[PDB]
């Protein structure tokens, strides 16, 4: 069976069985993140050892734990406790979430601040956020949560039409004391509703779709085998999922001939943090990092077929753990089918009398999370012609604040006195490189615009250069959208038959990065977001852009402190870490709930192939 | 009747009748531009007027003529003679393409130059291509035509793979003289094939593919009347054709409630230009303008159900005059249909339990035209949530020529010998805007990034600014990706209910426009290829961004001529100009015949609306 394959409930009944039994696993104790380690480098010709790492949190007080199991043998091979005002706090846990409300609940200064606004308590939501880190001395090595209040009007009320603006509280989660409140001043909680399922807004629905009916009649052309190993149209991968990262895909390779050509060893959205622009000192430490702090993997919605995901699907349903250790699958979590996808190759000659057309397909895997308002769904495409691609689509509910009478610099009006700040949503892709196997290397490559002069008197020539990045102290780059600008892997102990090193080359969407000042909190802490591109030298436990424990960890850590060793990047096994990010300025029409909005980037063959690796496909009937 | 319905055969033959009655259309006579014109401003009330302009060529010499035509009143407008050495000369027609190879076949010239490299003249392809302007004065006021040559092995050969280079000569193609023969010297003709239907090229046809099959069993939901007119999911709009653009959309408008309410007066792609980026000679003069000079739509395929075009496909089949003013119809010319397009919308509340999915789709209207070796698509979206695309699809088969021993900083190696030059394809959309009506102003979009400090204290704030364009001066606008630069078109008297202007919002992909030096032909004859954006105010006889006659037209027409107007465009009927291309360094992977890739643009309303507009779909089966 294969190493890669996906954990198994049992597997993760073992794990908490030899934590338990270790004293590991006490009454106080909680499960904060749990999953499998990849095989290490140079491993498939030896025995396997499936291991687990978990991060084991204390909630009366005690040193939180990082803990290494073998679930192959039955034992723990590392336990360390934890100094978190060093290292970081540990992941959210979805069972603080409502703790937040029930301590302000009960709190004078959070109840007087509800009384002057005439706000039931019993009606008011509060959304459990990431603290950071910022000014407040007593708050390091404590782990606490911020609150933002919203009106519920009723049970199927959406409490997002309705933020209790100039308030804001802290909670310390673990000794259950509310720490701070903040009343800045009272605004008008806006009072129209957004219940998008209510008639009355939604009006008579329409009644002019007629159906589309996707189906494929012998099946699907893709195979499952070994419960997460796909072969599709020359491709090989094996699906994984982890709880903070979600689909995770391993072992993309294609079949040239009679080889299986390796392309990416990994590929996974590494991070992803939404940094709010709005001054205001009521939101403007929030920053939260999906993936970092409350682990996107474990929202993961149950895909409804006919809606969720249409046409032919094959599911995978991950098993996670629960804060006890026991197993819980996320049923039909993950969906994978082909599409069509238009032309792929098309010329009528004159000449020849031949008119060809083919058309192209995409394999496709996804999955959606829901995070408090937010709804993301993560797809990845793989494509006839060679072409891999990321797309995040950014759907739910904006977060929303009043509008100041004034008007704002910082925030958009959605609703009469309902506003939205300014925010980003920035990921990060991290690609560790496999071309043609692991000795890779990067080049920045720039269109170059030539004068028009001797041996180019006419002044069309144009051209382009390409930069090696050796080391990764120059391997932090921006993008350049005016001069083309992309990045190519390539292996240069690897030539196409024209004598040229084979290579991938990344097309970068080009969007605004991270757009605080430098000298920010976040900035810091989200150093990664700042520019487009990061390649380091590979390592076991270099993850994530942001460290392992992301939750109020001061900046510096991940990419960053990676970077600082300057390692030997040019012919070297290599990760490429890509930023990529949607700035959103809410509009009117994203309220009550938003359309979907898109943001990713594709790597397509640079001389990886001898020739279009698509000349076998068949005509269409 | 609809004013905007397409030409029919009857009023193209009429037109024939027209011009042949006043004395214009006698045996010497061939059209080589015939097009119906669009009502003029404010003529909805008016009765119908169709007229047609039409360029008419003289086979003897004389001057040709611009005519206008009322085909309803059966009368000529108008009709004045151009001094093409002045105002440029008349698109390339159908019949002068073939007679460059036939021409050059029986000159001693070309015949000695053929000898020295061994090749049977019967076996060489010409292509003709468009000559621009350079050098040569003999040229002006000449039509002429220069010529590449190719081998072709046998009558099924792709003459594409076997390039002659160091050879070119130039055709006057109305006395039928080759005008010069040009030979720098001898370079191997590639060997290899490139015939792609070729089981020793393509191998064993995959197996593998599984069908797709795409049906709507109740028909589509878009209903089309009058012949073209198309209302599909609150969307109305007229598909023209015209024969220089090809499809052309009209009177775009979106159903809000009670209100038709107007958005896009007129969408077209007004040019195109595929300039290449070699410095040899033989290829230094190499520039087509696809729209201007040949006129796409008179190579539009017909498409192929099934193959082209797959699912519930509903056809126009445009007609347009030949060389004679007799009708031709294009069957099958252009494909309508609707399509799924993922999620449209969703959220998963915790707070109030509902769980909330709705599915996108969007409305195509595509047609695909050949020229030479080159097969561009062009692809209008029209999507649930008001948002409108544009995506042109360029494959074909890569122009080639030999690749140099000692390489080349201009051109790729496809194949053994093989050389692709560099080159670019860009477009020019042109949008007659009518936000909310006629009255409308574009304000540029730029993000702006704050310093940390008072008011800021935390550094995370960050805004946008617009600044409207007043005057056409200050209309001619660039990319600035790292700023998320974009652009609103809105109507400062129409407003939202949250009392904001309604506007839409250009996205553009930011790829680089124009890379030859300012001061070559190119940059003059393509100015508006040079810059991202341009705004002009509307006026009846500008409409294309290179003026009416673009072929061996120098500078002095066109877009920069328009803007020395300096005309009000705050607030007024104007037109958006987008400039956006593919910069393509080709691989080998686009050989010996290339994947489809694609660029584009689309808009967002942005303020339009007063909520989504999508509330109303209902749930999926
Ligand atoms: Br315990
Ligand atoms: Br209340
Ligand atoms: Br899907
Ligand atoms: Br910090
Ligand atoms: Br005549
Ligand atoms: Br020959
Ligand atoms: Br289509
Ligand atoms: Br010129
Ligand atoms: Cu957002
Ligand atoms: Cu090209
Ligand atoms: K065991
Ligand atoms: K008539
Ligand atoms: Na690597
Ligand atoms: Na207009």
């Amino acid at each position: 069976a294969s190493p890669f394959r996906l954990a198994s409930a049992g597997e993760i009944s073992e794990v908490q069985g030899i934590l338990r039994t270790a004293g590991l696993l006490g009454p106080e104790k909680r499960i904060a993140y749990l999953g499998v380690l990849d095989p290490a480098r140079g491993a498939g010709s030896e025995a396997e050892d499936r291991r687990f790492r978990v991060f084991i949190h204390d909630v009366s007080g005690a040193r939180p734990q990082e803990v290494t199991v073998s679930v192959t043998n039955g034992t723990v091979i590392s336990a360390v406790e934890l100094d978190t005002a060093a290292t970081g706090e540990l992941p959210v846990l979805e069972e603080e979430f409502e703790v937040v409300e029930q301590l302000l609940a009960t709190d004078e200064r959070w109840l007087k601040a509800l009384a002057a606004r005439n706000l039931d308590v019993s009606k008011v939501r509060v959304a459990p956020l990431s603290a950071g880190v910022f000014e407040y001395a007593e708050e390091r090595g404590r782990r606490i949560l911020r609150g933002l209040a919203f009106v519920q009007d009723f049970p199927e009320d959406s409490a997002w039409a309705h933020p209790v603006d100039g308030l804001v509280a802290y909670v310390d989660v673990v000794s259950k004391e509310v720490t701070r409140v903040i009343d800045t001043g009272v605004f008008p909680v806006p009072a129209e509703h957004g219940n998008y399922t209510d008639p009355e807004l939604t009006g008579p629905l329409r009644t002019t779709q007629k159906p589309i009916s996707i189906t494929q009649p012998e099946g699907p052309s893709f195979t499952v085998t070994g419960g997460n190993h796909i072969e599709w149209e020359k491709w090989s991968l094996d699906v994984g999922f982890d709880v903070r990262e979600g689909v995770v895909l391993h072992n993309i390779a294609f079949r040239d001939g009679d080889r299986l050509r390796p392309i990416i060893n990994r590929a996974s959205i590494a991070e992803m943090v939404v940094p709010y622009g709005d001054p205001s000192p009521i939101r403007s430490w929030q920053n939260y990092f999906d993936t970092g702090e409350y682990l996107v993997g474990q929202y993961a919605n149950s895909l409804e077929l006919g809606c969720d995901c249409l046409g032919d699907i094959t599911y995978l349903s991950p098993v996670i753990s629960d804060a006890f250790g026991n197993p819980r699958e996320i049923r039909n979590g993950i969906c994978m089918h082909e599409e069509d996808w238009g032309i792929l190759a098309k010329h009528s000659d004159l000449w020849s009398g031949i008119n060809y057309t083919r058309r192209n397909r995409r394999m496709v895997i996804s999955f959606f999370t829901t995070i408090g308002n937010y709804d993301y769904g993560f797809y990845w495409y793989l494509y006839l012609d060679g072409t891999i691609e990321f797309e995040a689509k950014a759907t739910g509910v904006v977060f929303t604040s009043a509008f100041p009478e004034g008007g704002s610099d910082n925030i958009s009006q959605l609703a009469p006195g309902l506003g939205a700040p300014f925010h980003q949503h920035i990921f990060s892709a991290r690609l560790d490189m496999a071309i043609d196997g692991f000795t890779n290397r990067v080049e920045e490559e720039d269109v170059v615009r030539q004068t028009m002069g001797p041996g180019n008197e006419r002044g069309n020539a144009f051209s382009r250069k390409r930069t090696v990045l050796t080391r990764e102290s120059e391997a932090v780059r921006e993008a350049d959208a005016r001069t083309g600008r992309t990045w190519i892997i390539s292996n240069p102990e690897s030539k196409n038959r024209l004598n040229e090193p084979v290579g991938y080359k990344l097309h970068a969407h080009n969007q605004p990065t991270l757009l605080a000042d430098p000298g920010s909190s976040i900035a810091r802490r989200a150093a990664f977001a700042t520019k487009d591109l990061w390649v380091t030298r590979y390592a076991d436990d270099e993850r994530y852009p942001t460290g392992d424990f992301v939750n109020q960890h001061s900046g510096g850590a991940g990419l960053p402190s990676y970077i600082a060793q300057d390692r030997d990047i040019d012919g070297q096994d290599i990760v490429v870490w890509h930023t990529f990010g949607l700035t959103h300025f809410p509009r009117v029409e994203d309220w009550p709930i938003m359309p979907v909005d898109t943001v990713g980037f594709k790597l397509r063959p640079e001389g990886f192939f001898d020739r279009s690796p698509v000349l076998d496909v068949p005509a269409n009937p």
